């Protein structure tokens, strides 16, 4: 059993995200408490939570308690896999209905006498307990510093515009793609998007109808290490003719906000007509514009729709669409 703790602001969003790396793992979710995610899979799903945008964390799951009393005497009966020396860090979430004061000195000595150190300034493996309407104890594995998320915004790229969605969003939108090989955005701007994907190891493909943004998105590219790119000077709308005898595993992009609804259907149309059966889109429009009705109607099925309020005068869905 695996935890993943998710980010609150778009908590649906990121639910589904865990839910298509699990998908991808073989594994699924099969209980919430808060922002705490019950995870049913194995080793074979952390490359692919490894992935994760929307995550605070992953671990193995080791016990479940309706009071510290019943932790600790789980506790006792698990067999921990300590690397090293540990410490005992809990995670008081908002629904915490339990006294966890003192709670990593006692979960602490439970494990001490199964042979293992504690380290409590540089610890080798993280116990962490989870207090929601249950508790829950395990080891972390993976954790997602938001430091490196707000490091590759785009005022630290060398070719600098303010256009790009927040990186941990970027990311998200590839991965509710389930892209395993490769991934177009045919509005790819500064490439932010791609960056995210090129990332993750993945094989990317860009369009963008302007010369400077082609030229940009590769500088911000070749800045982060990607290789494996390939970028076009052109128009969205026109893929089948830029790509001739090419299907792609997905596509995610955020496009300009020609007149704007004949661009997004054109567009639409445009992406689905390159895209591989069972492929999936994943894309941003202004809340008044029908995205929904739209991509239904040149074929695709909606799989997520996700609001945010950008500023003061500008809302937006995500949108999750499978051909
Ligand atoms: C706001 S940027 C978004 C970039 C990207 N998806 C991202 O990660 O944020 C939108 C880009 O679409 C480009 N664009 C506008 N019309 C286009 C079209 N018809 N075909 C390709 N690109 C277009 C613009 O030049 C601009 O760079």
């Amino acid at each position: 059993m695996l935890y993943v703790e998710i980010l609150g602001n778009l908590p649906e969003m990121a639910r589904d995200e865990v839910k298509a790396m699990l998908e991808l793992g073989g594994g699924e979710i099969i209980g919430q408490d808060y922002l705490f995610l019950k995870v049913d899979a194995g080793e074979k799903a952390f490359p692919f939570l490894d992935r994760l945008g929307l995550a605070h964390e992953y671990g193995l799951l080791l016990v479940e308690a309706d009071s510290v009393e019943e932790l600790l005497q789980k506790a006792g009966e698990v067999e921990w896999p300590i690397k090293g020396a540990f410490k005992v860090d809990t995670e008081t979430m908002a629904n915490c209905r339990h006294d966890v004061l003192d709670l990593p000195r006692k979960l602490g000595a439970v494990i001490h006498a199964q042979g293992f150190r504690v380290n409590l300034s540089k610890p080798d493996t993280v116990v962490r307990v989870y207090c929601g309407e249950r508790l829950y104890a395990g080891i972390r594995l993976r954790y997602f510093d938001p430091k490196d998320f707000e490091k590759r915004k785009a005022h630290h790229r060398p070719f600098f515009r303010p256009i790009s969605l927040h990186p941990r969003v970027s990311r998200a939108l590839v991965n509710l793609t389930k892209a395993t090989r490769e991934i177009l955005d045919p509005f790819m701007g500064a490439g932010g998007i791609l960056i995210e994907a090129g990332l993750l190891g993945l094989r990317v493909y860009g369009v963008d109808i302007r010369p400077e943004m082609v030229e940009g998105a590769e500088t911000n590219l070749k800045h982060y290490g990607v290789r494996d790119y390939t970028l076009k000077l052109g128009d969205a709308t026109r893929l089948e003719d830029l790509f001739p005898d090419k299907k792609f595993e997905a596509v995610a992009t955020d496009p300009p906000y020609r007149k704007r609804d004949e661009l997004y259907r054109k567009a639409l149309r445009s992406i689905y007509n390159v895209l591989e059966d069972g492929g999936r889109l994943a894309i941003a429009f202004p809340t008044d514009f029908n995205g929904k009705a739209e991509a239904e109607a040149v074929g695709f099925r909606t799989l997520g729709r996700y609001y945010q309020r950008v500023h003061k005068s500008l809302e937006r869905y995500f949108y999750v669409f499978e051909k």
